[PDB]
């Protein structure tokens, strides 16, 4: 076989085909390749099997399917709420990894590796907002993307070992090693493969940084709005069993902690839509019903004492937070006040509510110690500053506080850090104005949708998004964003420093660099508030 | 008589002197005019009877005696220490009052009268700080001065008629029936006196402001650095009993509260100087042993449930505060660190050793939450910042809100009121760098010192000084500092009203006007912390 677009894996052959990228270039793509075993039937909630090899050669020409989860319809067909719905059909097997090459392609370049991310929930590879034909034509990279297994199907954890845990973080584990195996065929170095990700991806990303076992797998990692100390990242091992055993009992099977064999067998018989829709019970704002727990395996501690202690790959860090995190969350949740509409405001009165139901657990000493922390004391009343001080109190303490620690703690153990702030918001934004930049928008621009033509972004934005496609992608291969120009001195984009903490505003005429951002209300949720709590109990 | 500088007062006729001000200008004064018996002996205590009338002609041609007070040596001959010592032989008889008028003399012109404070201990209208001359000659305004007790002598409290209280207050009120008498024989306006003062001057100013008996005596106030609703300002009259007593106790005579006759008796007789020495037990920062007290008759209530019902007078307001208040008083008390050197810092661990000592009272879970609000998160341990964040808390709980909060009950009762923010520090200012512009600044601005030729003033700085001098001069003239040139629309000097707040920054090329100032420190001493402190204990 001499033909290009067919490449032979270790477990057989697979046919790819050549596509336009919408900005009109030409990519090698191959969609759907199985790096694992269906995890169907006695395999439901088990750690993956690599891929049975096969004969022949294999068509990896489509998108493969996306994971079983929960879909969005609280917005209707509104085009905000639907970028994020599942684009290919749900299915137990959704195993898969998609390899998009440019074409000349190349001997040997670096790979950039997407791990999505729905809050561990949902989410999948195949999204039209992560397009890989757009990010791999322009920077003349490898892109990478893979399937994870999702919800209690992914992250079920009881303690045994038909259900041992992490099962999601375990699948893009063998993802890696699928990628350090096979990755040179396509044109790519084993050993320049940067991982990337938003939400639950940033949190997976950093997950990698600190196991054991994906340790060697990769080179280096960006992290999107997400860091493993968030508090919404990991549960307790005592919780998470009893999560499950909640689903067990809301679904109908034996809910008893006596026998738990008894338990998953009933579960492994259940449809899997109607298990992935019985997880939710009483849960707060920006907390998910089945996510990353310490196994054992992937992780023996937690990510608290491992950042403490130092326990995590050396390695470049590009990592950063959006200005309006929590308006998002806020949104689906609170769903009363400050709803889907244009103009909308809040109350003084309102505001108060708020804080008590966006932080039920805190003792009502720590609450007007947050009421005076995130109100603007030069106009109190203000009806606009009300609402967008509750986008920053759970902005700050649910995401944006977290990456600024993970960020720190990378930068003081000796290592190179950049961080950044995304301040752009589109100006075709299907979402009311007073949203601005919410959780989740520079993944349009990393990716580079503004360079499709079918789409109405402007020319400025159109070169915002080369701009940062370019700051990613030649830190997948440099370990520094700096381009050529100003690389050699004075960078545009310093290093985030353990004493300067420095960040890059990136923004559509900013080059704007700031310290942080917000070290005030970072240290109010990290020092100050925790000791105060303490105080007063 | 026709001479136009001997001048008939209801209790006889004096014979003033022509004197040049330093800028050149010619202006008559009457230094020394005794508005009240000199108040010794059995009148110790008490308070004051108008002066008994004299025959012929009484020559106040030469500065009257200064009050009995300590004086400051604690820096031996310091140019910045001196310029607040007492320039005149220190008296037991000081009860005068000085006049200056402009030539020509007006018929029927504006009074612009000048109470001094020395924080209720010392003080004296003869200071070369506050000359009358480069005042009215520049600005056509009659500028008058009085003399009032101050110390123990002042403002002795215990509750007996041999010890009322408020004699230093009852002297300012009878100097101004006395200028409501006999002003318009100097050219003056009885019902156009517009009062002013610094420190207690401003304390001072602001109970004529309450006081039933001198709310007739005069028209408008300027308040500079200080207010009725001031820590400092008054104490309870079960303390002043006390402080009393203890000062019975200190010099050596019967000091029972049983009999509280003997012990007025045996303090009559002791000398002035023993008496005021022996005033300061133990007091912490900002607090003096001396003070205002609810006697009655001068007040009937606290400030704080006058300012609250609203029973004030009903005028314009023009008041306001320096960017650096407290580092003045941080230097007197906690001498240790932060000595007079040019280039001093404060470690982090020497600021929360100072936030205890500044705020002794406070039980700890009040100090860390001055901690946190009164430290700079970007750079938490920086040597600068620790040192300002020790002024600021110091400034702002004695001072700057205090200021604030009677701006605005007075905005809010629907009167006009002028807010400044004095930013200036002289080119030729004594003190070290780092104190910046300190507790009392201002002062050689609004009297017009920079317009001497004997001292070294920038061109700018005497542009400055003609400027405040203005602002000040027309809005005892016309209840607006606006000059006649955007008066009319869009002032420089924009209204400190209710909601708005605003006030003008004064310094060398700034016009900018902000909303305060320093509204969240102020929201924090005022409604956060107190609640706070309620709810630990
Ligand atoms: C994939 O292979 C199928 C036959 O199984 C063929 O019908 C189809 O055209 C192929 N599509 C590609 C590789 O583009
Ligand atoms: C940045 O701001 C605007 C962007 O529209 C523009 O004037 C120019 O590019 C820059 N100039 C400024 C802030 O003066
Ligand atoms: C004040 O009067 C005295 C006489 O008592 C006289 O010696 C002195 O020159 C006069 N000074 C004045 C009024 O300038
Ligand atoms: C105010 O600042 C300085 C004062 O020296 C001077 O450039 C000018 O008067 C003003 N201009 C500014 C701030 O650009
Ligand atoms: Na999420
Ligand atoms: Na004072």
């Amino acid at each position: 076989d001499n033909d290009p677009l067919v490449v032979n894996t270790d477990k057989g052959r697979i046919r790819g085909i050549t596509v336009d990228a919408p900005s009109g270039k030409k990519v090698d793509v191959w969609l759907g390749i199985p790096y694992a075993q269906p995890p169907v039937g006695p395999l439901r909630f088990r750690h993956p099997r690599p891929a049975e090899k096969w004969t022949g050669v294999l068509n990896t020409t489509t998108p493969p399917n996306s994971c079983v989860q929960i879909v969005d319809t609280v917005f209707g067909d509104f085009p905000g709420a639907t970028m994020w719905n599942p684009n290919t059909p749900l299915s137990e097997d959704c195993l898969y990894i998609n390899v998009v090459a440019p074409r000349p392609r190349p001997k040997n370049a670096a790979v950039m590796l997407w791990i999505f991310g729905g809050g561990f929930y949902s989410g999948t590879a195949t999204l039209d907002v992560y397009d890989h034909r757009a990010l791999a034509s322009e920077e003349n990279v490898i892109v990478v993307s893979l399937q994870y297994r999702v919800a209690s199907l992914g992250f079920l954890f009881l303690g045994t070992p038909e259900a041992p845990g992490n099962a999601g973080l375990f699948d893009q584990n063998l993802a890696l090693r699928w990628v350090r195996d096979n990755i040179h065929r396509f044109g790519g170095d084993p050993s320049r493969v940067t991982l990337f990700g938003e939400s639950a991806g940033a949190v997976s990303v950093s997950l990698h940084l600190l196991s054991a076992l994906s340790r060697d797998l990769f080179q280096r990692a960006i992290l999107q709005s997400g860091s493993p100390t968030a508090p919404w990242a990991l549960v307790s091992r005592e919780e998470a069993t009893l999560r499950a055993l909640r689903l067990a009992e809301a679904v109908g099977c034996p809910h008893e902690p006596s026998k738990l064999s008894d338990a998953v067998e009933c579960l492994r018989g259940k449809d899997p839509h109607v298990l992935v829709n019985n997880e939710w019970g009483t849960l707060g704002i920006c907390e998910f019903p089945f996510v990353p727990v310490v196994d054992g395996a992937f992780l023996d501690e937690t990510p608290q004492r491992s950042l403490a202690s130092g326990r995590f790959k050396k390695t470049e860090i590009l990592t950063g937070s959006n200005t309006e995190e929590g308006y998002y969350f806020i949104i689906y949740y609170l769903t009363e006040l400050l709803r889907k509409e244009e103009g909308v405001t809040v109350t003084r009165e309102e505001f108060l509510q708020a804080v008590r139901e966006l932080n039920p657990y805190v003792n009502g000493a720590a609450r007007q110690a947050i009421v005076f922390e995130y109100t603007d004391w030069t106009e109190p009343d203000n009806p606009n500053s009300n609402r967008d001080a509750l986008d920053k109190m759970v902005g700050d303490y649910h995401f944006t506080c977290n990456v600024n620690e993970f960020a720190q703690r990378y930068a003081e153990e000796g290592n190179n850090v950049y961080m950044y702030l995304y301040t752009h918001r589109s100006k075709g934004n299907p979402w009311p104005r007073w949203t601005g930049v919410m959780h989740g928008d520079e993944i349009n621009y990393v990716f580079g949708e503004p360079l499709n033509p079918t789409l109405g972004y402007t020319e400025d934005e159109k070169d915002f998004s080369r701009k940062i496609m370019r700051y990613w992608s030649n830190f997948a291969k440099t370990g520094n964003p700096n381009p050529n120009t100003a690389s050699s001195e004075f960078p545009e984009w310093p290093k985030h420093t353990a004493h300067g903490r420095h960040y890059l505003e990136l923004g559509l005429n900013t080059s704007f660099v700031g310290r942080g951002p917000r070290l005030r209300q970072c240290a109010f949720w990290k020092k100050y508030l925790p000791q105060l709590v303490a105080a007063t109990s």
